Order: C-alpha cells, then structure tokens, then sequence
C-alpha cells in the first residue's frame, strides 16, 4: 500500500541509430543474405535507437556463451549500482537505509545473484533481504513493483530496492537469422532501471514524492507457455516468441484490466496516467485497441520504444519515470501495465501526488 | 505467520552410493581418476541418493541444451508432488495459495517453474509468483523468510515455497576437477514444498507446523568466490572454494549470536537445529563453530546419509524430519542454511 521515493533509468554509454545498427548488422558473418527481412523488421520496429553495452562491431566476435555471460555479470553489475545510486539520491536515502533488494533480470546467469554483487558494490547492510528474480522477463518492471508492495505492507517503517537490468545484446551468441530471432534484433536494446519505495511510516519521515503503490494484480493466462521465453542451450538464451501473442491481449486484457479497476469502484476513464511495457507496435496497438484508448494515453510508452528501444523489464520503469517527470495532477491514480514470459500480465494500481 | 505443511518428493530411480561409485569411474574419460573419485565419494558421508534419470543414461548427458530440457519436464513434475503432497498436509486446496515461490539453482528455465507449476496445478490465475534464481543451498532456508515477509503484510493469504534441484541434471559441466568431482560425491535429486499461512488465517485452518518468528540474513564481505555457477557453453559448472569452511569457522558464531541476542535467546533455548547438509566438513564446521552436541546435527547427517545434498531442498526434507519428531510446545527452533554470496540466512521457529 506504500510509496515509491526514487525512480531512475541507467543505459550503456553506447549509443546508435536504428538505421546505424541495421546497416551495420546486415554486414555481419551469416546475415547479409537475409539484408532483406532485417531492413524491413527493424523499420517496423519504431525504434530510432538503442544503447548496447558493447561497442557495434565487436558483436560478430561475441560467439561464445561463456564470454557473453561473464560480460553480463560484469556489465550488469556497474549498471544495475548505477542504477540504484541514482535512485537512493534521488530519494534523498543511502545504501545502508536498504532492508530488502529486489532483482530482475531474464538476460544472463549469476549465481551468486545480481543483487548480492550490487549489495557487496554499494555497501548494503550485511542483513539485507536478498530477492533474486529471475525469469519474470518483461513483466518484472511492475511486477516488481508489486512485490515491493507485498514487503512494505508487513513493514511500515522500511526501505525497499528493486533493480532492473536487462542486457538483450548479450544474448547475441543464441543468435542466428530465422525469423523470431530476427524480430529480437529489431526491438530490443539494453538498460537498467532501480525504483526505491519506503513503508507508510517512513513516508512522512522521508518526505517520498513519488506515487503511492495501493494495489496490483498478476494474472496468468492458461496453455500459454509456449508464447514467450528461451530456448536455453549450448549457444545460450534463445529467443522464442510466437506470432499468436497479440491475439491472446486482444481477446483478454480488456477483462484483466476492468475486472481489477472495478474493485477499487474505478473504471479506466478514471486512470489519469497509463505506464505500459513497451513491447513493440503490434504490442502497444492491441493494448490502445482492447481498453479503447486514445493516442495520447501511451504517448510516452511509444516515445521510450523509439529513443531507447525495448529494454525488457527496465523499459517500464524508464517510461514510470519519465511520466513522474510530466507530473500528473496529484489525487489522480495511474496504472501500470506489464506482459511476458507466461504468459501473464501485471496491474499496478498507483496514486500520484 | 505459521506453517500449516511440510512435504519431500524424490525421484523413484534411487541407488546406494556404491552402485554410483562403481558406473561412474567406468564412464567417458574418468576411467584415469579412479582413485579420486573413490576417495571422494566414500568420504561423503552419502550412501545414497535419487537420480532423475537412469544411471546408464548420464554418459549421453553431455549437451547442456539437453539436459536443460529435461530439467524442465522433470522439475515441474517432482515440484507438482511436492505442494500437492504438502496441500493435503495442510488440508489446503490449489485455489487456496495466493502466493508462491520457487527455488531452484540447477536449471534455467523461462518462464519458471511457478509459472509451470501454477498451470498443472490450476493455481488463481491471479496467483503472485516470486521464481527465486541463484540462491543457492541457502534457499530453504530463505524461502520461509520471504513466506513470512509476504504473509506479515497478508496475514489472511496463504503462501507456499517449492524447492526442486536436480543436480544431477548438470553432468554436461563436470570434468575431473577437485571442485566437480567433490559435487559428484555429494549431490542428489529431489524436491520439496512448504505451506504456510497468515496469523489470521492459523485459527480458520488449524495449522499444524511451527510458528514462523524472524530470520536474518547474513551477506559476507569480499566473498563472491566461495560459492556459485560458472556459466558456459556446458551449461553450470560447480565453482566450490576451500576457503569455505574456515569462513563458517570463523563467521557462524557472531552470525547466530548476533540473531538470538535480538530475542534475548542462547544457544541452550534452541530446542531443533535445521541445517543445511552442505557435507561433512561443513557440518563439522556448524558443530565447532556453535559447540553442539553430536545429538543436535543428528537428524540433518541422517538426510546427508539417505538421500546426499540436494541443494536448498534438503534443509526442508530435514524440516519435515524434525516436525514428525515432535519437539516440545513452545520450544524453539533454528533453520540454518548457507548458500553462493557468500552468505547465511537463519530462521527462528516456535513449535506446537
Ligand atoms: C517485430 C515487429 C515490430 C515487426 O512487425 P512487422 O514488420 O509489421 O511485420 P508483421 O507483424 O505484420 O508480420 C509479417 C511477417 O512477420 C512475421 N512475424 C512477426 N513477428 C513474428 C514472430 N514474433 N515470430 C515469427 N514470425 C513473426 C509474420 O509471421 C509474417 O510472416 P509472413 O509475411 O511470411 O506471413 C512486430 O511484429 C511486433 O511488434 N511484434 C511484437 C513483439 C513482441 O511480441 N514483444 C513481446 C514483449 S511483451
Ligand atoms: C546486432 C547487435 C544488437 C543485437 C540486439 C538484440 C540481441 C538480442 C535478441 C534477442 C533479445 C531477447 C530479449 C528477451 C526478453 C524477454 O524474453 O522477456
Ligand atoms: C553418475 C552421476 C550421478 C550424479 C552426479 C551429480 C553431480 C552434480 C555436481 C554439481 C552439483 C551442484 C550443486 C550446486 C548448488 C549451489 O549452487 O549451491
């Protein structure tokens, strides 16, 4: 029922146009003779640009599992504490302050987990309640925030952390030019995100600025597994991702969402401010087209699509922040909006200050 | 928050730790280390351990992406018997969990476990999950912390904990190292759930198992290289540190002591000790660090023994050992496992 206190976004120096990454992309080992498709794919994307934590052209020698992932723990590491610093200053609070780290990423393998290596980077007191979760994918930017909830209900006085962290350019190594994985190279990007939330009590001593989280609910669609996730194998975290995935919102979200407002005697003409996951424009039009939206409702969603492109989990978080930015008017609820490997989606009801 | 049921499930394939012995040193390559590996897998302590797969099958396990799919189908299966078996302890029903967590560090899989769980099941489609991914051995333990901290904040819901390891499962990745073939005498299959409900809730459903009172965890300076997964080409490779030990040795005290002081407790008002069974020497390690009795460790050598070290699961087969013991109304208990981080996590129990 708490309240977020900090929000910030963290991205890889690196940056590139859509149209420098496609056409250097097509020049790589294997692809040229699909130039094609991937022009074609990565126009549709409506994404301008991406961040890569590599430099372009080192790609076509990242063809090794073991490489990739070890750059993904180091890399996600400096992210994700970049990430959260920037949130607990912006929250005016320290990494001491931490009673439990959240952490979500579906892009590399660290055992030990991600938020131990932030927890050892930043200092976190050694008592810090560790929650590494992984394999929420794209969903785990509000189901995160829902979980932080979850904590901050049964602890008024407390601090809590979520960061995200997700490297799609890494998972080069499973990539190869069939369609699916094609589709990957067009969308995503790579990004960090940390939302710091503090409990009821700790609100006013803090003086948190930041929406309050009243509500969220998952909701999990049946004989849906197939629709997204990996294909994990010798040559890493493969890709899957079924055409039929738009189909499934259009004929279900519409329930999802009214069947949630309503228990709050709300309807979604009441939500003054959308945060949706940015998944792509099929993806976004069905949400707009389901909930009988108007353009300007995902505005924001659609403008960090084409600046930063699909970042995963992060991406929600991003456009959480720039809406906190636009500052709605205050007394007015918001709604985040989620879906990934599950299939599932995720509500989270907010209240704007 | 209280526990309401605690259930093990163990692959059928089971084999006493002489018939592993004596087909693996006959396998590809480690016909040159026979000496080794029979030195280490008799000083396990193990003398036997459930298998996923048939043992005749292992020396074709050699392809991660293999392996990792046949984690998948099998860790769903075991994980459905384990909460079903754990549901029917607490006289619960699928539709009644508003929350599960699963824990596992031997497979990758997306969408996770509770997502496959959930749907066998037929769990609320607005059931909350929380996959939990690289804790390691100390996510039993961890686990029931998590379950209390969601259930202090939802004292009416139900939440459960499913643990499935299937360490077997990473054979692509072992070589004759020091570190793999130690792994290799230590570790089996299996799985293991845990139920447990709100305060509000305790009364309405008469749950049987223990109160559930605090944990602190427990995240060591500077030690990242005692415990974890490399990561590769052949899927996860055992990264074991000789150092562990002597970090225990050094550490578990102050850790625990630092726990019960914020209850005013000692080490004498502990009833039920409920550790994890990371082998002898660690073991060994617990006892001198906390001088116990050779009583107190007995029940968790007893799980090392039957069914080896099946990662964060055995500290919940244990769990169950101890509740179907009956310790006194009122006594205390201490989970107490450790995992890669490096860390410890502790759990303070009160029991019926
Ligand atoms: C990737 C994307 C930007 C490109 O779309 P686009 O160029 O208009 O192309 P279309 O969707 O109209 O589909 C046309 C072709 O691409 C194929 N295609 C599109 N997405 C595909 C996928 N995920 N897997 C396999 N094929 C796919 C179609 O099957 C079709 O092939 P065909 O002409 O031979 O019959 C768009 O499909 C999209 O937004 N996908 C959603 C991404 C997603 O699922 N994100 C999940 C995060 S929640
Ligand atoms: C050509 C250089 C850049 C390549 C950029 C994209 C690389 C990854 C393609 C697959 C991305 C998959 C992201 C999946 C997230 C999820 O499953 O929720
Ligand atoms: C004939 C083969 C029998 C089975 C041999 C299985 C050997 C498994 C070795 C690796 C176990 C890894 C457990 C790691 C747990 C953790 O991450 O803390």
């Amino acid at each position: 029922m708490s309240v977020i206190a900090g929000v910030f976004g963290a991205l890889p120096p690196h940056r590139y146009s859509q149209s420098e990454i496609t056409d250097s992309f097509v020049e790589f080992p294997g692809l040229k003779e699909h130039e094609e498709i991937i022009r074609r794919l990565h126009a549709a994307a409506k994404v301008n640009g991406r961040h890569l934590v590599l430099p372009l052209q080192q790609y076509p020698s990242l063809t090794d599992f073991g490489d990739a992932n070890e750059i993904f723990i180091e890399k996600a590491v400096d992210l994700g504490v970049e990430a959260l610093l920037g949130a607990l200053d912006d929250a005016n609070l320290r990494p001491s302050d931490i009673d439990m780290i959240a952490t979500a990423t579906v892009t590399g393998v660290a055992v030990p987990s991600l938020d131990a290596r932030i927890a050892g980077r930043l200092g976190l007191r050694p008592d810090v309640r560790r929650m590494p979760l992984f394999g929420l994918g794209c969903v785990a930017g509000a189901a995160g925030v829902a979980r932080l909830r979850d904590y901050l209900r049964g602890a008024p006085d407390d601090v809590a952390v979520l960061v995200s962290v997700e490297l799609c350019s890494l998972t080069y190594p499973a990539v190869k030019p069939t369609v699916s994985s094609l589709v990957g190279t067009a969308l995503f990007g790579d990004g960090a995100a940390a939302v710091v939330a503090v409990g009821d009590r700790r609100a006013e001593q803090v003086r948190a600025g930041g929406p309050d989280i009243l509500d969220s609910r998952s909701s999990l669609y049946p004989d849906s597994l197939h629709i997204m996730g990996w294909d994990v194998g010798s040559h890493g975290l493969r890709l899957r991702l079924s055409p039929d995935l738009t189909n499934l919102i259009e004929r279900y979200l519409a329930n999802d969402v009214t069947t949630f407002l309503d228990a709050h005697r709300l309807t979604k003409d009441d939500i003054g401010a959308w945060v949706s996951h940015p998944g792509g424009p099929k993806v976004i039009d069905a949400v707009a087209t389901s909930l009988a939206l108007p353009p300007e409702a995902l505005e924001l969603t659609w403008r960090s699509l084409g600046e930063i492109g699909n970042l995963s989990s992060a991406s929600i978080l991003h456009i959480l922040r720039d809406t906190i930015e636009k500052r709605p008017p205050s007394g007015s609820a918001g709604l985040m909006l989620a879906m990934g490997p599950g299939f599932c989606t995720e509500l989270v009801l907010l209240r704007w200050r």
